[PDB]
RNA sequence: AUUUUUC
């Protein structure tokens, strides 16, 4: 697949898969236009450090991995996935923070 | 080598 998957197109942002905590240092783009390719058609892909992006042909290939792939091991580590226009997670940069109406009372 | 963009 392309090396695209910045765009802000209102079909392009939730056809999108953000993945975060990734593994990027054992990772690769030709690893993750094949591990994300099992939940849709891939016209896109990039990866970065501590995250990678996936581009989709439509919002329901997104929903597939996004519901499919997220909170799963790869080289030894897990990532975390979802929409690219509906983030919940604060960017913790570990998932270990919390946001202040999610807190433990 | 480590969570929203070109590895």
């Amino acid at each position: 697949a392309s090396n695209v998957t910045n765009k802000t197109d209102p079909r392009s942002m939730n056809s999108r898969v953000f993945i975060g905590n990734l593994n990027t240092l054992v990772v690769k783009k030709s690893d993750v236009e094949a591990i994300f390719s099992k939940y849709g058609k891939i016209v896109g892909c990039s990866v970065h450090k501590g995250f990678a992006f996936v581009q989709y042909v439509n919002e329901r290939n997104a929903r597939a991995a996004v519901a499919g792939e997220d909170g799963r091991m790869i080289a030894g580590q897990v990532l975390d996935i979802n929409l690219a226009a509906e983030p919940k997670v604060n960017r913790g940069k570990a998932g270990v923070k919390r946001s202040a109406a999610e807190m433990y009372g």
